[PDB]
């Protein structure tokens, strides 16, 4: 509902959290 952006496999709740899991996901 919050973030389709299912990366790695999850709904992130806000952009901010998406944005800083590329940032840990070893990506970037």
């Amino acid at each position: 509902q919050q973030y389709t952006a299912k990366i790695k496999g999850r709904t992130f709740r806000n952009e901010k959290e998406l944005r800083d899991f590329i940032e840990k996901f070893k990506g970037r």
